[PDB]
C-alpha cells in the first residue's frame, strides 16, 4: 500500500524537476497542474471526465465549502471525496485568501479573521486545519495571510511574521489530530512579497517548523510575469530541495513554463475552467476566443493536435455555435478541451526534463504559442 | 442494409401496440420517447450519454435552427447529424408551431407565415420542407397550422382545413427532392381541435395524401389530461392502423401511459430536460423538488430503482447542492437521470405490452406514482 506521503525527484534539468508524489488515494505525477473545484465540482465536468483527461489531483476551497454546503455538513455525509465522487488525492486552500478576496466586511486579528459571507463565520488556523480535516483533504494548506500587491517592506515583514506564527499553530493544530496527521499531508506557505530577505526569513521559519511540502505564497495577484518570475528566481532556491514546491494560482501556460524552469512542482488556476465558458480555448498556436465569427463555418477541432475527446469529435463551428447560444454543452466540451490542454502541457513538460530537453521544448512551445 | 422506413408491429393489447421503426441510420422502438434537442444540442448531455440512457432518436426544430445557427450554415458544415454528433434518426418539427408560440410579430397568409425572429424571415410548406431537407432531417413534418385552444368550431375548420391543403404543399414539396424522398420519411399532421368531425375530415385528407406516419396535432396546448383522452380516444382511430402514430409534444409520465392506452407510438417533450435544470426528478413514487431541504443531507440516489449512471454514483445530497449552487453538473446529472427514467418508463411500456401485461403495468405505475 501507498505511504501517507512520499516525493520523489526521477530527472533533473537545471532547477527544473519530474517525480512523483505518493498518497494513500493515489499517485501524483509532477510537475502538476490541479483542475479548480472550488464548489465540490470542477465546473461542467464529471469526475470520471476530469480523471480522463489526466488530472492525478484537482483542489478545493476551505472558504467555499465552509459556507456552501458546510464542512459539518460534508463530514456528516462522508467526506468530500465520497460527497463529489473523486476519489483520488484533493488539495484544500486554507480559506486565507479567498476570504480578503470574497469577502464583504472583514475584521483581522493576530487570533484569525471575522468576516461577512458573499451570516457572521470566523477563520483561525485551528478552525482552519478542522476543516479541512471535516472535509477530508489528503493535501492540507496552512493557515496564512496573503500579503496584498504592492506592499511596503515594514507592511510585508509584519505580514509575513504574523503567517509564520500561523504556520506554526497550522502545523500544532494538524499534528494533535490524529487521524489527520497519519493520513493527510501539510503544507506551509512562504510569503514576503516581492523582497528576498523577507522571502528568506520565511522559508527558514517554515524548515524550522518543518513541512511536507512548501508553497510560494504572496504571487499572482498583479504583479505580472517579470515580477513574478524575478521573485522566484531567489525564492524557490530557499525551500528545502527534497520536498514539492507550490506555486499557488498559477496561472497561463507560459507562466507554467517559466515557474517550472525555476523548481515549481505544482500548479493550480481557474484559467482553463473559466476562460473555458467564457468562449477561450488554448490551442499550440495560442489561446484563440471561440466567439469570434471566424470560427462560424471552420470544420478544425479546437487544436489540430490535441487529443482530447472533444477534438476527436466536435468542430470549432459547433463549438462557437454552442457558447453563443448560451448552451451548458458549450461549456463542457470548452472546459474538457481546456483541461485536457493543460494536462498535456504538463505530460510534455514532465517528459522533456525526463528525456533532458526540458530547455528545448520551452523555447519551442513559445516560439509556437507566441508566433 | 435497412430501408428508408419500415414500420413493424411485434405485439398489441387493446389499442397499445409495441414494435420498430426501421430507417437508414437506426431503429426506433416504439412506443418512443423523443428527447428534445432544439438548438442543435440535447441540453446539458453530451449525445453519447443521451445514447447511452436509451434513446434511439432526438427531435430537433426548423423555427430555432432556421435562425441559429442557420440551415444553409448546417448544410454547408455537413448536416445536422455530423454538426452535433449525433449519427442516428433525428425527427425535426415543421416550424408551424413554434412560429406561433415564440416569434413577436407574425403574419398569417394562404403561402404560409412571415414573422419577426426572438431580422423578418419567411416559412411556408415549401421552404420548411426545404429546411428539413438541409438539415438532413429524418423524419421530416408535415408545415401545419396548430390551431389555439379553445377554438370555434368555425375557426378550427378553417384552420384544419388549411392545415390539409399544406399538408399536400409538403408533400409534392417532399416528393419533388429526389435525395429526400428516397432517404427520408414524411409524416403529416392531424388537426381538428376538439372537434371529432373535424379530426375525421383531417385524418381521410392525410390517408388520400397518403403520409409514412402521422402525428397527432393540436393538443397538449392548455386542454388538460381529461380533454387530451378524450380527444384522443375518438381521433387515434380515425388514423392508419398500419403506421406510426405520433402525440407532439406530450408529455408528463401519466399522460405518455395514457396516450400508448389510446394507440400513441411516439413522444416528444421539453418536461425531463428543461424541469431537470429546474430541480425537478422524476422517481417512480413521482416527482421530487430536489432544491427542497429536506434533501440537503439525504444520501439515497434520486430513486431507489433507477439504473443511470447519476443513480448509481452521487446523492441526493450532492445533486441538491450543485442545483441551489446553480452548478452546471446539477443540470448534467438531473437532464441524465430525467431522461434515463423516460426512457425506462418507456422500456416498461414496451415490455409490458409484449407480455400482454401493460394494463396492469399501468395500472401499479399509477398506484405508485400517486400514492
Ligand atoms: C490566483 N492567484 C492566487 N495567488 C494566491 C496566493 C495565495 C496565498 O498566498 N495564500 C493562500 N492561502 N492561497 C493563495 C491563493 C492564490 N491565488
Ligand atoms: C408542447 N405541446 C405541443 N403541442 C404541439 C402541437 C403541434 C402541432 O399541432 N403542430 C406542430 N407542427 N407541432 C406541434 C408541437 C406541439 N407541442
Ligand atoms: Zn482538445
Ligand atoms: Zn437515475
Amino acid at each position: 500500500d501507498r505511504p501517507r506521503f512520499s516525493f520523489s525527484i526521477a530527472a533533473r534539468e537545471g532547477k527544473a524537476r519530474t517525480g512523483t508524489i505518493e498518497m494513500k488515494r493515489g499517485v501524483i505525477r509532477t510537475p502538476a497542474f490541479m483542475p479548480v473545484g472550488t464548489a465540490a465540482t470542477v465546473k461542467a465536468l464529471k469526475p470520471e471526465t476530469v480523471r480522463a483527461t489526466g488530472a492525478d489531483i484537482i483542489l478545493g476551497n476551505t472558504y467555499h465549502l465552509m459556507l456552501r454546503p458546510g464542512a459539518e455538513r460534508i463530514a456528516k455525509l462522508g467526506g468530500l471525496h465520497s460527497f463529489m465522487g473523486w476519489d483520488r488525492p484533493i488539495l484544500t486552500d486554507s480559506g486565507g485568501y479567498q476570504v480578503m478576496s470574497l469577502s464583504s466586511l472583514t475584521k483581522q486579528s493576530e487570533e484569525g479573521v471575522t468576516f461577512k459571507s458573499h451570516s457572521r463565520h470566523m477563520l483561525s488556523p485551528e478552525r482552519s486545519i478542522e476543516i479541512q480535516h471535516l472535509l477530508g483533504s489528503d493535501i492540507v494548506m496552512a493557515f496564512d495571510e496573503c500579503t496584498p500587491y504592492p506592499a511596503t517592506p515594514s507592511r510585508a515583514a509584519s505580514s509575513m511574521e504574523r503567517s509564520m506564527r500561523w504556520a506554526k499553530r497550522s502545523r500544532d493544530a494538524f499534528d494533535s489530530r490524529k487521524e489527520q496527521a497519519e493520513n493527510a499531508a501539510l503544507f506551509g506557505i512562504q510569503q514576503g512579497s516581492v523582497f528576498e530577505n523577507l522571502r528568506q526569513q520565511s522559508a527558514d521559519a517554515l524548515a524550522e517548523i518543518g513541512f511536507d511540502g512548501y508553497a510560494v505564497g504572496g504571487l499572482a495577484v498583479g504583479e505580472g510575469q517579470d515580477e513574478m518570475f524575478r521573485v522566484l528566481d531567489f525564492s524557490v532556491p530557499m525551500l528545502p530541495d527534497d520536498k514539492p514546491h507550490y506555486l499557488m494560482g498559477v496561472g497561463k501556460p507560459d507562466d507554467i513554463v517559466g515557474a517550472v524552469e525555476r523548481g515549481i512542482d505544482m500548479f493550480d488556476c481557474v484559467l482553463p475552467t473559466r476562460s473555458g465558458r467564457n468562449g477561450q480555448a488554448f490551442t499550440w498556436d495560442g489561446p484563440i476566443n471561440i466567439r469570434n465569427a471566424r470560427f462560424s463555418e471552420d470544420l478544425k477541432p479546437l487544436d489540430s493536435e490535441c487529443h482530447c475527446a472533444v477534438c476527436q469529435k466536435w468542430s470549432r463551428a459547433y463549438i462557437h455555435h454552442l457558447i453563443r447560444a448560451g448552451e451548458i454543452l458549450g461549456a463542457m466540451l470548452m472546459t474538457e478541451h481546456n483541461i485536457a490542454f493543460y494536462q498535456q502541457l504538463m505530460q510534455k513538460i514532465r517528459d522533456s526534463i525526463s528525456e533532458g530537453r526540458f530547455s528545448q521544448f520551452a523555447q519551442d512551445f513559445r516560439a509556437r504559442y507566441f508566433a
